[PDB]
């Protein structure tokens, strides 16, 4: 059928088989009783028995198992079966689950109680969950309860809206940073709904909607690729109307307090209970519907896991019960029209035993492939059906490939149709592991079952809101460093002029105004303050004393560029027809905003030039299956390669990601780590010479002498900045003769990313924030039942856990202590003390799971990425820089299982209200806003210097970090420029004109800096006219007193294109812009009242007044534009 569908063509063959025809017929009657007793690699189908005919919900032990099969139904029943995700946080954990996590089970509850209203999608005909929700005492007002829709023609008034949103659990904020926010702009609104990929932004005219358009968070610009026109945003809380006020003071003191108030707080959902009603799910389900039962013995088991959890979370609490018991939820199913089935693999004869059975599982040795491929090579042959499910088109592909290769008929299949009777018909699909059903002479292989183990980048165009804290320091070119103090306003002349004000060493004040935000910055060299410049003559010398300095960093950088050029190189020849089959092993579509990042890095080697590109991104593995891409088109080409890494565990991290994707493709993938053993060595190093080895992932080991590599074509370094000092320059040696591809982790600004795009081609990619699940972050004291409650947990679904302590003289000793909190997991210390043979094997037992927590430092937390860590705790997290702590919680919660992150501070000492500051800005409007998003404005340190050169500590306190590479970028400039084979000065403007950025259009102050600052930054009209295209996209039309600024702005470039300085006045004069006899009396007729002076020109000029004798003066709108045209008519124009 319809494409969204692949899978059902497949399914609906085997279901014909009588052992789910009886199955469909016995499961037809809809018995009270059942019991089913088949393979558990067949869960999906058997499901896909009993729904057509029965709508039911089924139940998987995990999570994880229910979204894998989850899937598995929706492959087949396009959006008819929905999957009811399963909470994270225990009912009286003070973490309120995911926003996502409850909207999507929002939606799924009122698809419950009108199927047959299609306002969202089709009726819902299966359910997945596991049993942590069908536990859950749920409040049954859902169903009924109403979501906020919207439609463009709606009438609904806009004081009315908000006040839904603010009762549905709606933060307002500066800008929408996250799922579950929203911020209202001048008669515009932008809201977040929890169960879309993008924001939207729904336009008002009074009462009615003008218009209703996604926006894309990242640089919060609309995207008209998609317009809608009508939107459904269900609550992010499970629970908040005027009655249960009451009930919160007549009642951990504050959140019922506040909760009584109108001050909605985190952990609310512990509170649930005491605000009867336990209808359980069964009591939420459409009248007369079973519920099938996975492996008993697991749901049993694990009940009683999340039984106990809760009371060990309860007692946590108790620092200053949970789900009901199985049987009693079960007592309702046959007590409120509910039968109970169960499935089970293990052999039983009381039960229905069914016919089908399980099906091989290679694991990658293709020794038993053949013993797979010959299988198929046989069944066939009998007439049979036979059809291989793989995930990835590309893959599909290449089995058909694969399979005629080992002497198989195959072939791809149209998505939605039975398999052929005699070939191979394979087609994409989401199945896990195969099955085999003799009911229909019918097999099917997986491609996991030859793997036998199993998401994207983004470019980048940001904004970056002026966010000033008081007393914060500042760096000003013409002037040098600050001290800032407050934003002031001044409204002289019934005109607004915003201003800021900075203060410095003694003529001690100074206001920067709005034309000059370009030539402000912050400070970062010294982390420490110096000299705050006094306004006078000896900062200047600082400067030109700096400009020198840059050239030893000016010659090298652009030598390199004029190496490469001359040395020609290998170009690659075009994608092989083999590529566009490796990446496509994930069903997912892919971004045309991830494959800039690769076609960036393709057309870089298919030229005969070298390569010289850098990825400098946070996600980590993005980046890394960048590598992978490129790295297989070119030993395509016949040419092996060497992929680099500071650490052996990174070297099989890879190695691993490397082998599993190119698992199938005869490539050779041979790694040297430290531990492998010499014996290995001369192995890799002689079948690197003989151009067997067509890929090596190794540490510093492939630096030293005796290594040689027959011809080699790409160099991938991983995150050189952890690279030693003379290894540095063995690749600094190396990226003149062969395509390097340089990848790092530091953050670059947007600056270097342009300022050098002829010399080094950098490019900074970033998971889009849409895209990533946040942490649960939680700020207490220190308790020792909240630490080990919450660390029993990860430690459930057989996770690890980081416990970070920096002070190395206690973290031995306090090492212990947690094992007397969980002796029953595996604990080890980690610091940089310790040294190197024992550092990489500490850390290299933990990614192998032979132990459960990480008592690591500050370092050894970061540059550590575990798929399975989603766990971190912070000892004393008062002593850490705002900044560690995004670097800290960003190692949890990367892949899809969602982390935690518990911040702890000292138990009864109460900490510095500035410290209250740090933790509550961690907490709240995280990824991004007003407080964290200045500390990672201030990574530039490490992003902007680190990536060219070193921090030349002694030649940046007293310039600033950002001073210096924006000094050498014109020092480049002017080095481009130079081999083809002094910019004017500052204008002032002082117009009797309404010239600024209303509040009532742009309410917050940050969010009006930028704008200040990205319109006085523009270059060109093309550039100025540029941002009113953001602002009306962000804020609406320009009111009058931002025309006027626009109408300003060009008229500078108008007169730096011509020379002018100050333009002052009813006497209109301007800068000394001397005139000839030539237009010197051609301004008669122009303008008659004018003169000029030969010398000092200062051309004045009076004011026009309109009408007759009443003399008004002309209208401010027609003064700009008067002034704009004489400066035209002087020159000429």
């Amino acid at each position: 059928a319809c494409s969204d569908t692949p899978i059902a063509g497949l399914v609906e063959l085997a279901l014909s088989a009588p052992t789910f025809q009886q199955l469909m017929q016995r499961a037809g009657g809809r018995p009270d009783e059942l019991t089913l007793i088949a393979p558990a690699s067949a869960r999906l189908l058997v499901a896909s028995a009993l729904a057509r005919q029965g709508p039911l919900l089924v139940v998987t032990a995990t999570g994880r198992e229910a979204d894998d099969l989850a899937a598995e139904l929706r492959g087949v029943f396009g959006d008819a079966v929905a999957l009811l995700p399963s909470w994270e946080t225990l009912p009286h954990e003070r973490l309120s689950p995911g926003v996502d996590t409850v909207g999507t089970r929002l939606m799924a509850l009122r698809r419950l109680a009108h199927p047959d209203d299609a306002q969202l999608g089709p009726p819902l005909g299966v359910v997945v969950t596991s049993v942590r929700s069908l536990l859950q005492p749920m409040t049954p007002q859902l169903g009924m309860m109403e979501p906020l829709t919207l439609t463009v023609g709606d009438e609904s008034p806009f004081d009315g809206v908000v006040a839904r949103l603010v009762e549905l659990a709606y933060t307002r904020v500066d800008m929408v940073g996250r799922r579950g926010e929203f911020a209202v702009r001048g008669g515009i609104l932008d809201i977040f709904a929890p169960t879309a990929e993008h924001p939207v932004r729904v336009e008002f005219w009074g009462d009615e909607i003008t218009e209703m358009r996604m926006f894309s968070v990242a640089d919060q610009r609309s995207i008209p690729e998609i317009d809608i026109h009508t939107l459904v945003a269900f609550a992010c809380r499970e629970l908040l109307s005027e009655d249960v006020r009451a009930r919160a003071a007549q009642l951990a003191s504050d959140m019922l307090a506040k909760l009584a108030e109108g001050i909605a707080v985190d952990g609310m959902e512990a509170v649930l209970p005491v605000l009867d009603g336990h209808a359980l799910l069964t009591d939420q389900l459409p009248d007369g519907t079973p519920v099938l039962v996975c492996d008993p013995e697991k749901v049993r088991t694990r009940a009683a896991d999340l039984i106990r959890t809760g009371r060990e979370f309860l007692e946590a609490s108790w620092s200053v019960s949970g789900f009901v018991e199985l049987d009693q939820v079960r007592a309702a199913a046959a007590r409120t029209g509910h039968p109970w089935w169960t499935l089970s693999q293990l052999s039983d004869e009381s039960a229905i035993e069914l016919d089908v059975r399980a099906a091989p599982s290679a694991r990658g040795h293709q020794r038993d492939i053949d013993e797979i491929f010959a299988m198929l090579r046989a069944h066939i042959a009998t007439g049979g059906y036979a059809a291989l499910v793989a995930p990835g088109t590309g893959t599909a592909h290449r089995v058909v490939e694969r399979l005629s290769e080992s002497d198989t008929p195959a072939g791809m299949l149209d998505p939605g149709q039975a398999p052929k009777p005699g070939v191979v018909g394979v087609l994409q699909g989401p199945l896990r592991d195969g099955v085999i059903i003799p009911g229909a002479n019918l097999v099917v292989i997986t491609e996991t079952d030859l793997t036998g183990s199993r998401l994207a980048a983004k470019r980048r165009n940001i904004v970056d809101p002026l966010a000033l804290t008081a007393g914060d320091l500042v760096v000003h070119d013409q002037h040098g460093i600050g001290r800032f103090v407050e934003m002031v306003e001044r409204t002289v002349g019934g005109a607004r002029r915003e201003y800021l004000v900075l203060e410095y060493a003694s003529t001690d004040k100074l206001y920067v105004p709005m034309d000059s935000l370009d030539q402000l910055s912050r400070y970062v060299g010294g982390q420490a303050p110096a000299l705050s410049r006094l306004g006078g003559s000896d900062w200047a010398n600082t400067k030109t004393k700096a400009r020198r300095a840059v050239r030893e960093i000016a010659g090298e950088l652009v030598s390199l560029y004029a190496k490469r050029q001359a040395s020609p190189g290998h170009a690659f020849s075009p994608d092989t027809p083999w590529q566009a089959e490796l990446e496509d092993a994930f069903g997912f579509t892919e971004t045309v905003d991830q494959l800039t990042a690769i076609e960036e890095v393709k057309a870089d080697m298919e030229k005969p030039i070298p390569m010289d590109r850098v990825i400098c991104g946070d996600v980590g593995y993005g980046k890394t299956e960048i590598a992978v891409r490129a790295a297989f088109k070119a030993v395509q080409d016949g040419k092996q390669v060497a992929v680099l890494v500071p650490t052996t565990l990174l070297a099989d991290q890879h190695l691993q990601t490397f082998g599993e994707r190119m698992s199938g493709f005869p490539v050779t993938i041979k790694g040297l780590s430290r531990f492998t053993d010499a014996a290995e060595s001369r192995a890799v190093i002689d079948g690197l010479a003989d151009g067997s080895v067509d890929i090596v992932i190794g540490t510093h080991r492939l630096l030293q002498t005796g290594v040689r590599w027959k011809d080699l074509g790409l160099v991938v370094v991983d995150e050189e900045q952890r690279f030693g000092v003379e290894h540095k320059e063995h690749i600094k040696s190396l990226r003149t003769h062969v395509d390097v591809l340089t990848m790092s982790a530091t953050p670059i600004p947007r600056t270097l990313e342009m300022s050098l795009a002829g010399i080094r081609e950098m490019s900074t990619i970033l998971t889009p924030p849409e895209e990533r699940y946040p942490v649960l972050t939680y700020v207490g004291p220190h308790d020792d039942k909240q630490i080990a409650a919450a660390l029993r947990r990860e430690l459930l679904r057989d996770g690890q856990a980081f416990y970070v302590h920096n002070r190395v003289s206690s973290i031995d000793a306090a090492a212990a202590r947690v094992r007397e909190l969980v002796p029953e997991a595996r604990v080890v210390v980690a610091h940089g003390q310790m040294p190197e043979d024992l550092l990489e094997t500490t850390v290299q037992r933990f990614w192998n799971r032979e132990h459960d927590i990480l008592v690591c430092t500050t370092i050894v937390e970061t540059g550590l990425d575990i798929s399975n860590a989603n766990t971190l705790i912070v000892e004393r997290a008062d002593t850490f820089g705002l900044s560690q702590l995004h670097q800290l919680r960003g190692r949890v919660g990367r892949s899809r299982e969602r982390g935690y992150a518990y911040f702890l501070y000292p138990p009864q000492v109460p900490l510095t209200e500035t410290a209250y500051d740090r933790l509550a800005t961690i907490a709240q409007n995280n990824e991004l806003g007003a407080g964290m998003a200045v500390a990672l404005k201030d990574l530039e340190i490490r992003g902007a210097g680190n990536v060219l050169g070193i921090e030349q500590s002694g030649h940046v306190a007293g310039v600033g970090f950002d001073l210096y590479v924006r000094l050498v970028g014109e020092a480049l400039e002017t080095y481009r420029d130079a081999y083809r084979a002094e910019e004017p000065k500052d204008v002032r403007i002082d117009l009797p004109v309404d010239a600024h950025l209303p509040p009532d259009y742009i309410a917050s102050d940050r969010l009006r800096l930028e704008g200040y600052r990205r319109l006085a930054a523009a270059s060109s009209d093309r550039e100025v006219a540029a941002v009113v295209d953001e602002l009306t996209d962000r804020y609406g039309a320009l009111p009058e007193p931002a025309r006027r600024l626009a109408a300003v702005a060009r008229l500078r470039l108008l007169c730096r294109g011509s020379g002018i300085t100050d333009v002052t006045a009813a006497t209109v004069r301007l800068s000394p812009l001397t005139l000839p006899d030539s237009a010197q009396v051609r301004l008669k007729r122009m303008y008659p009242g004018a003169h000029y002076r030969a010398t000092t020109a200062t051309v004045q000029v009076p004011i026009p007044r309109a009408g007759g004798l009443g003399a008004p003066r002309i209208r401010d709108v027609e003064l700009v534009q008067m002034v704009a045209d004489l400066i035209t008519a002087l020159a000429g124009k």
